[PDB]
């Protein structure tokens, strides 16, 4: 299986990257160095973890000591809600550009579809607790987007957690320039993604999965939840390739063609992570993970649904 997937801007993309939501900022530096030395070559950031700084200084590091060329690198970040308006957009990604060390992104996402009141808060509420919404609407921020591609600021533009009306609507977008070249979205066994998957790629729109282990550190956790990483059936199948679990939970995306972001900071499961291409799943195992589906989402905030584009009321 090839390493990269062809995006509709004429560029590769490595399909698998690592993830950095909630990375410490003392521990990810090390983590993206380790990852780079053993193979990684997409790295998956947002401002809204708090770590580009962090992110940036292995890369700059893995590029002095030429582990690796930029031109190998594949380097996504994601624009804030708070940063929707048109006029906040390129600041907003000059500061990405600027904590990261670089000089353009391979990949800039909208990070989510709900854009929210500017300002230093990511998640400005009201005096009840409703997060306070912009009233831009996503196709004024596309068009931002479009802009940083013809400034030379991003290679490509995306999108994030975007149901398939929202999708929809970008492409339907009055003298659309440029296509989404990827729709970021939640995708493991328990909640498959059928529906959107098969659409965004019927539009030559790539799908990230993320959160592909359940996002066991995810800071609202619960401990009666679904867990893949202890699911027996899961621990069975990876028994039986002689893989660990979390190697079969990110091939299990790479055999749908989808490109997949698992996190870690921990260096030996940074190197297990990526030790993903030497083995395959069969169509039945393939099946037998999808009927594992519960439409278990890990990632929603409740604070945004009431806000006009909170993207989850959609069935897909
Ligand atoms: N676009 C969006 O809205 C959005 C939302 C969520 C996530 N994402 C992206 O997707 C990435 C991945 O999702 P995620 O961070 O939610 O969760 P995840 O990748 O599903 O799971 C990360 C957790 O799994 C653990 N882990 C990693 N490898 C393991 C292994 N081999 N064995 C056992 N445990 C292992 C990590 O522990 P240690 O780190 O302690 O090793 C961490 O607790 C994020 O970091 C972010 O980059 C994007
Ligand atoms: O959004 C992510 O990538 C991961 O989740 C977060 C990471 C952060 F650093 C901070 C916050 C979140 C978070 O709450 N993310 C969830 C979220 C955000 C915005 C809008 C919605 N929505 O349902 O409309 C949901």
């Amino acid at each position: 299986m090839a390493s990269r997937i062809l995006l509709n801007n004429g560029a590769k993309m490595p399909i698998l990257g690592l993830g950095t939501w909630k990375s410490p900022p003392g521990q990810v530096t090390e983590a993206v160095k380790v990852a780079i030395d053993v193979g990684y070559r997409h790295i998956d950031c947002a401002h809204v973890y708090q770590n580009e700084n962090e992110v940036g200084v292995a890369i700059q590091e893995k590029l002095r000591e030429q582990v690796v060329k930029r031109e190998e690198l594949f380097i996504v970040s994601k624009l804030w809600c708070t940063y929707h308006e048109k006029g906040l957009v390129k600041g907003a990604c000059q500061k990405t550009l600027s904590d990261l060390k670089l000089d353009y992104l391979d990949l800039y996402l909208i990070h989510w579809p709900t854009g929210f009141k500017p300002g230093k808060e990511f998640f400005p509420l009201d005096e009840s607790g409703n997060v306070v919404p912009s009233d831009t609407n996503i196709l004024d921020t596309w068009a931002a987007m479009e802009e940083l591609v013809d400034e030379g600021l991003v290679k490509a533009i995306g999108i994030s957690n975007f149901n398939h009306l929202q999708v929809e609507m970008i492409l339907n977008k009055p003298g659309l320039k440029y296509k989404p070249a990827v729709n970021q979205i939640e995708c493991h066994p328990y909640l498959t993604q059928e529906k959107l998957i098969q659409y965004c790629q019927s539009k030559g729109i790539v799908v990230t999965a993320y959160s592909p282990l359940g996002s066991p550190d995810r800071p609202w956790a619960k401990p009666e939840d679904p867990s893949l990483l202890e699911d027996p059936r899961i621990k069975a199948i990876a028994a039986k390739h002689n893989k660990t679990t979390a190697q079969v939970l990110i091939r299990f995306p790479m055999q749908r063609n989808l490109v997949v972001i698992p996190k870690s900071v921990t260096p030996e499961r940074i190197a297990e992570n990526f030790k993903v291409f030497d083995f395959e799943l069969s169509s039945q195992d393939m099946t037998t993970l999808l009927s594992y589906n519960r439409n278990w989402r890990v990632c929603a905030a409740a604070s945004c649904t009431s806000h006009k584009d909170y993207p989850f009321h959609e069935e897909f």
